[PDB]
């Protein structure tokens, strides 16, 4: 007689969750962003073993409020300025809640036609917003495109499955007896490409000796130099190796550098190498015409991925992978075989609800107002000669630091490094900011990632005042 | 001025979503389990392009109700009898909703301490319910766990760790020796395991699918696995990894975990146990013998999103040595560095998976266990098994049918017997009578049944346990099977 989905529990448990969410957003700014807990704190709060008997849902919610929430890093805080913000929206949450309750597994079209078609629809809609060519689309207005997409869990998964497909294609182009020729395949990316990409290369079985990290410098604002890429790919070809795959990044994690997509595709075309564009974060911006030039040349790459669960108001997980001309690998399906796992949840519903409820114009203004807030912060930094902006700001991420010579406590470039680390730790201890760092050209650098969903312009200005106040009392 | 998380919208959108969920559960039994739509219907109804302007959320919900629901296969229906049911609960739905709204990204402990510490706690609690050997749990232990999205990812990361250890110790020159590694699983192993082998770079010629037969109830014969591994070693290949399944997808065969581990230990091969479905039953003492020998395997995975009332995605991976996983999966990018990670006192769970980012999936799993407790979880397993037993004994009492294999859990395999009537004189005729019984059951909309092949024969699966499903739904399904069968005969 125990019914886990009985009508009363479903309504009252979900109403309590909704109440908690409302209160959480209303009060999250009043909490320290970074929690003041040490490793292991939780097992000293909660029971060591699962309970034998049931408890009222109120007990569970009270432990969430008393023991979970205080040990969280509040990504949702308007004062979260770290990594890339996980932007979100009421429609996305609603869509993921409905997907959880229907709880379908879409491993074939027949296993739920609406879920498969909605994911294809969501992908084709976003592709239009990005102005991707018809070669990346499943359905068009009146017919079929020549491409396809799939909604993956992470950008890493997108890299893996396109690495695997390029790997198997190059193994057969080079007359390999199964994987016997795998030790001749080489792969390439700038040194600013995410480290998870080189990990994906090793997971796919590429040889560590043949995984190339191409050095970048400040003379290209740390974007990949196509001449350096050609030099490396030509040297491998002349040495008997097979250039198999190049990853170009639009909007690197560290400093938001941009690889020149068209020029990278031209260089790789000399060797028939697969080209994948990783635009996990900055891809979202490319739904706006003034950012779409960053994807010029996408029509000549093999695949492209971006993550709505960063900068397009869709909660995790939601990474969109697009593949050109899928014939090289009436029915309506996504690229189901280009995932790690056959059967996972219905991720397309929330992406569609975001697009259907808010529309293109509001998504575009969401991007533009984040960029404008980032420009406000950048111009404030540029107005204080104790600081420097270390690279041009391309999107909504600013990299800045206390420069050497800003005070006696920042006399050398190594003293500036420790001053910037000290500033970051002091900001985080206030609870009114979460700032994290990177290293750019050998220098310790603070990142400032604008765009947390509750964040407004006055939050960014207030963070800048706090940075100024903290720096000033550091220089005594 | 556009604020997607404003308080008014957050409250009313979610209240409309809850009202929809309430209606859905109350009405889903009355819908046909399988939809009646053609491929491509959706973009016809919604449009080919996204809208430029905004719309009230009520319109989004109306398009959900009018265009999406009529095209769904209703996994939540009490009359869904295919694959394995995706059991769910109010607590798991509530946990996932809360996790979606907080929307933290727990790649490191520091990125959100509670997200990682509750996942560890939830894994430890489940390990206790399963009575896993303490070597799988975590101050000198090396065992530990990770929640992943899928069994496929769990197979992938353990295959990669096994591969890297085999290449290292067998003197491979980089990956030049990768074509010498071999892996083994019974032919009843889920096809995603063979796909994960191909993803990791194993040679298709070296991926061994061991035949099984009725002699072992289609479980892996350990003598035949030893034969296959010894032959490969004698030929200069390196036996690298063995996958044992407890509760196979097709007929719920169970591999002998202890004996398989003992065979593979002659070659120092990695042993992984896939208990995706049936692992949840092992929280009950009368089923826990199916995991005997697990103390000698390297890894085991199981999915609460099948039979433990936790909505997708939720798959738990346990290993006896996390260092063998993090050795292959860890990264150390500068922008992620923090003092807690440097101290060695935490495991950043990005180092236990393919990706960097990850949802707070521990919350829903902890909420299920915390709210319902072990005894209710146990009774949930037992009462599904008793419903399957009811259906199995009903099949056994009708001479026109056979139960094709012994029933270990809550899946019954059964068949219109050969020689049951005129439309099933020969076995080739039975194969077509069963395909027509299946397709007719599905056309009524009061059932969804899908088939399998057991020993060359067309077999219907009857997978009991959809969360809304009660015993009278199973008895009524049997009555519908008899009725359709009699009409077929004349
Ligand atoms: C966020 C980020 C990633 C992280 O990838 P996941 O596997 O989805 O966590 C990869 N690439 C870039 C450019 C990123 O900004
Ligand atoms: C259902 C099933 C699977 C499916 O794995 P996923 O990748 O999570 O879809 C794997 N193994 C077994 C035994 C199963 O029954
Ligand atoms: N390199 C970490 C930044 C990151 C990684 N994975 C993510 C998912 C979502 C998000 O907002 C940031 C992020
Ligand atoms: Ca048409
Ligand atoms: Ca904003
Ligand atoms: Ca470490
Ligand atoms: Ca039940």
């Amino acid at each position: 007689t125990f019914q886990p989905l009985n009508a009363d529990d479903v309504r009252s448990y979900l109403h309590k969750a909704v109440d908690f969410i409302s209160d959480y957003y209303k009060s999250v700014e009043s909490m320290p962003v970074l929690p003041n807990v040490k490793p292991g704190y939780l097992q000293d709060e909660l029971r060591a073993s699962p309970p034998t008997y049931s408890a009222p849902f109120d007990v569970t919610m009270k432990e969430l409020r008393s023991s979970v929430v205080p040990g969280m890093t509040h990504w949702a805080s308007p004062n979260f300025f770290a990594f890339f913000p996980s932007t979100n929206s009421a429609a996305a949450i609603a869509g993921d809640l409905i997907a959880s309750a229907m709880n379908t597994v879409g491993f074939t079209w027949q296993a739920s036609p609406a879920a498969t078609e909605m994911e294809v629809l969501a992908l084709d809609w976003l592709a239009q917003m990005l102005n991707l060519p018809t070669s990346f689309m499943n359905r068009t207005g009146e017919g079929r495109g020549t491409g396809g997409g799939v909604i993956l869990g992470t950008t890493s998964e997108a890299m893996l499955v396109t690495l695997v497909a390029a790997r198997d294609a190059a193994l057969r182009r080079s007359g390999s007896d199964g994987v016997a020729g795998l030790h001749r395949l080489a792969v390439y990316a700038a040194d600013q490409t995410h480290s998870t990409f080189f990990k994906a290369c090793r997971l796919a079985g590429f040889d560590p000796a043949n995984i190339r990290s191409i050095p970048t410098g400040a003379e290209t604002d740390y974007g990949l130099d196509p001449a350096r890429l050609l030099e490396a790919m030509q040297a491998d070809a002349d040495a008997g190796l097979v250039p198999t795959y190049v990853c170009a990044t639009v909007g690197t994690t560290s400093s938001n550098a941009v690889d020149p997509v068209g020029a990278v595709a031209d260089v790789a075309a000399r060797f028939a190498a697969w080209v994948h564009v990783d635009a996990a974060y900055a891809g979202s911006a490319c739904i706006c015409p003034e950012f779409r030039h960053h994807l010029d040349g996408v029509e000549r790459v093999d695949s492209i991925s971006m993550s709505p669960h960063k900068w397009l108001m869709t909660c995790l997980d939601c990474t969109c992978l697009y593949v050109r001309d899928t014939h090289r690998l009436g029915e309506v399906t996504d690229l189901k075989d280009m995932q790690v796992g056959v059967g996972r949840r219905f991720r397309g519903l929330k992406l569609w609800m975001v697009m259907r409820t808010y529309g293109v114009a509001k998504l575009q203004e969401h991007i533009r107002s984040d960029v404008a807030m980032a420009k406000v912060f950048e111009d404030l930094v540029r107005g204080d000669d104790r600081f420097e902006v270390v690279v041009p700001r391309n999107f909504a991420l600013v990299c800045f630091r206390i420069r050497a010579g800003a005070g006696a406590a920042a006399a050398t470039e190594e003293d500036a490094d420790e001053a910037n680390r000290e500033l970051m730790e002091r900001l985080n201890k206030t609870g009114k900011a979460y700032v994290a760092h990177t290293v750019v050209g050998g220098r310790f650098v603070l990142r400032f990632a604008v765009g947390s969903s509750l964040q407004e312009e006055h939050h960014v200005r207030s963070a800048w005042e706090l940075i100024k106040k903290t720096t000033t009392e550091m220089m005594n």
